[PDB]
């Protein structure tokens, strides 16, 4: 087994501009976002990959579960507004929490908040008890403490619902988190009406990201002049690429080079002027 990551991310804005929800929530497993969910629409919806798994999660029920989390979260930041009396300023709430497994085993967990992009208040299951770092987050703590149930049912889900939910996923999601797709590659170069000609190679429509790309000259490693990368998620999918210039006489052999954890050995991809 191998190390996997479920991380929630949560925005609330105290006074939304047009266009632009007031809360926004949105779910990753591992590199990849496999969900969404806004205040606008109210909807949560897989995402990438994602869209095409049938019954890892019923999303018209998580729909109601977002609506319920979007409801004490936006309280969360009006209470602290009201408490800095300052609702007529635009103000950010951002939550954190999620948890991870390695060799099967619960890994790592945490539940955090910034407010205004400052710490405000998280958890320490350990305690098990919630930490104030902002004056306003005293009182979120009394609040978020005010029964001896309430920090029990914060640990039980950094300990026992989260990674439940993480090995659900793990379950539907194994042709997707532990895929090896090799990359297919391909040469191209471009002539700058005054400038040099230009070689790119491109390795595109692999996974995971990890990837060696290089191009040689002569056998020799060049030094790429323009490099990049990317994923698209929708795909789950990863391109790379790099360019080299080559000089107005140069007459030598120009071949790119692509290793990757998919691949048995190193492929070679030579260009023919
Ligand atoms: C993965 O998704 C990417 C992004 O949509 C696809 O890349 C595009 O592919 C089309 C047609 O093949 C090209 O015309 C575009 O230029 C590509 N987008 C760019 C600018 O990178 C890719 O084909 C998809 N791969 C798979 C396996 O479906
Ligand atoms: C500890 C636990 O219950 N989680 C899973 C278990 O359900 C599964 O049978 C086992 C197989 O490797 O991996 C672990």
């Amino acid at each position: 087994d191998g190390r996997y990551s479920l991380t929630y991310i949560y925005t609330g804005l105290s006074k939304h501009v047009e266009d632009v929800p007031a809360f926004q929530a949105l779910g990753s497993l591992n590199d990849l976002q496999f969900f969404r969910y806004n205040s606008k629409d109210r909807k949560s919806q897989p995402m990438g990959l994602w869209r095409q798994v049938e019954g890892m999660e019923d999303w018209k029920q998580d729909s109601q579960l977002q609506k319920a989390r979007e409801d004490i979260f936006m309280e969360t930041l009006k209470d602290i507004v009201e408490y800095y009396k300052d609702s007529t300023g635009s103000h950010v709430l951002q939550g954190r929490f999620g948890c991870e497994i390695e060799n099967n085993r619960s890994s790592g967990a945490f539940w955090k908040y910034y407010y205004d992009g400052k710490d405000y208040i998280e958890f320490n299951k350990e305690i098990p008890a919630w930490v104030p770092f902002d004056p306003a987050a005293q009182i979120t703590k009394q609040k978020w403490e005010a029964e001896p149930v309430y920090v029990q049912r914060a640990k039980a889900y950094l300990e026992e619902e989260c990674p439940a939910t993480l090995r659900k996923y793990l379950k539907y999601s194994k042709n997707i988190l532990d895929r090896q797709d090799p990359p297919s590659v391909v040469v191209t170069s471009h002539q700058a009406p005054g400038e040099k000609k230009k070689l790119k190679c491109l390795a595109y429509d692999f996974y995971p990201g990890k990837i060696d790309v290089h191009w040689t000259r002569a056998g020799e490693v060049q030094e790429p002049e323009l490099r990049g990368d990317v994923l698209h998620n929708g795909n789950g999918t990863y391109q790379s690429w790099v360019v080299v210039a080559v000089p107005p006489q140069d007459t030598a052999p120009y071949s790119c080079h692509v290793q990757h954890s998919s691949l048995a050995q190193p492929l070679v991809v030579p260009w023919e002027a």
